[PDB]
């Protein structure tokens, strides 16, 4: 059984506890308080491996757990690999930084103009496809669920009303077992 | 014979062209006025395949050319393929950032002592091993060269003569016949 270190909620930790529910790995999520050299959060261990860097952690579970039924980097095909690759990067530099201040702004505390120009990009793209990559979940649309579960309980989630095809994909995330098993856990610790 | 778009000295476009030296592919540079539905740069024609993502473009490279004398990814080997993910992230999250401000402030127009803790990490990890993700050169070390490469033309490249085993790292990536290769190639256009 593998272990995952830091909170629970953490966008960064809900990645990687939402590869691990969708290869059906065993594990444990410890919390750990500061009182690995650059000392990061979420830490990951397996027996004498430990691992930081989310996106890291994220690859080698859906590598290590890799079956026929649930290959989400399709590494065997150059070009389903590609296309994962470049939706998991559009998640990293375009969209994650388009919610994350709306997220900040309306949970704690002009953006919006910019998101609506990056779904119209995403309801072109889930127009000619099922998922991000073509007609296969992976990755790419996994490393989309933190962020936009956070996006979703904000004032601004009806946006995603005005493109029908981004609303379609998101909510077929959100019915996934594992997304759903992963929602549950982003909670305040108790 | 593949295509990438952008100009030749961008950290971005470099980045490319070392993976594609370092396979051994046919490629031209072709520069591209903005007078692919982000329209970003650089961007990648391989026949009727169009990519974009500097690193998604990198690693289809990588694969697409990989052999048994030059595994760039090691997808092979799950704890390799690891290290050579936490080491790329650490370079996007960490070094890069660290570098960047000092670049642009003194080829353009406090950050010196963030990036000496850093040097202090990758002086002990190349220390133990010849490489940062092990005894091999991988994507993680390739993806240090572009921004290293203009961080040594200001007056702060004589900082890692205070991490020995980082410029002996750095002295044999500049050695390689690809990585000398595109430093020529990032200068301006004439």
């Amino acid at each position: 059984p593998v272990k995952v270190f830091g909170p629970a909620m953490s966008t960064n930790v809900a990645r990687v506890t939402l590869c691990l529910e969708e290869v059906g790995a065993e594990y444990e999520v410890v919390n750990i308080d500061f009182n690995n050299p650059f000392g990061q959060i979420p830490a990951f261990q397996d027996g004498d491996l430990l691992l930081w860097e989310s996106r890291a952690i994220s690859k080698y579970v859906l590598r290590k757990y890799k079956t026929d039924e649930v290959d989400l980097l399709r590494e065997s095909n150059l070009e389903e690999a590609a296309m994962v690759d470049v939706w998991t990067e559009v998640d990293a530099h375009t969209y994650n930084p388009a919610l994350s201040p709306i997220v900040y702004q309306c949970l704690f505390n002009e953006s919006l103009e910019k998101l609506k120009k990056v779904l119209e990009v995403y309801e072109a793209r889930l127009s000619k496809h099922s998922y991000l990559a073509g007609d296969f979940v992976s990755f790419a649309d996994l490393n989309h669920f933190p962020y936009t579960f956070y996006f979703m309980a904000t004032p601004h989630a009806a946006l995603f009303d005005s493109y029908p095809h981004v609303k379609a994909w998101w909510d077929r995330l959100m019915a996934r077992p594992a997304v759903k098993k992963i929602a549950a856990t982003m909670v305040p610790p108790k």
